[PDB]
Formats: structure tokens, sequence, C-alpha cells
């Protein structure tokens, strides 16, 4: 399956014009849920807001969130 990848840090202040679109915002992270593929868009959420967003405006597998020491 798509499995859990991680997240996608937005690189461009997006603006969802609909409810089917994901509300991206530079300096924000996009929780990866599904990956249609290595081309198109990715399905994630933000602040509890689900939608779709391009992977050309976001960045994934950039950093990890290791647990506390």
């Amino acid at each position: 399956g798509p499995g859990t990848f991680g997240t996608a840090k937005a690189r461009y202040d997006f603006c969802a014009r609909d409810r089917s679109e994901l509300s991206l915002k530079e300096g924000d992270i996009i929780k990866i849920l599904n990956k249609k593929g290595q081309q198109g868009w990715w399905r994630g959420e933000i602040y509890g807001r689900i939608g779709w967003f391009p992977s050309n405006y976001v960045e994934e597998d950039y950093s990890e969130y290791l647990p506390e020491t």
C-alpha cells in the first residue's frame, strides 16, 4: 500500500479554493496519508484539514522527528 511516509513541508503559500483541496502554507508541514504516485499530487492534512496538494510545491522526506531523549 501507500504506507506511512511522514510529512511534507510546504514550500509555497497555497490557498485552497475548494474543500477538496489541501490548505498549504509555507513553513507548515503536510501529513502524508496517501501517495497516488511519484507524480501528480499527494493526499495529506493540516490542522485537521484534509485535501490534495502538489508535490512540486511541497517537500517530503526532508527531515525526521526522532523521539525525545
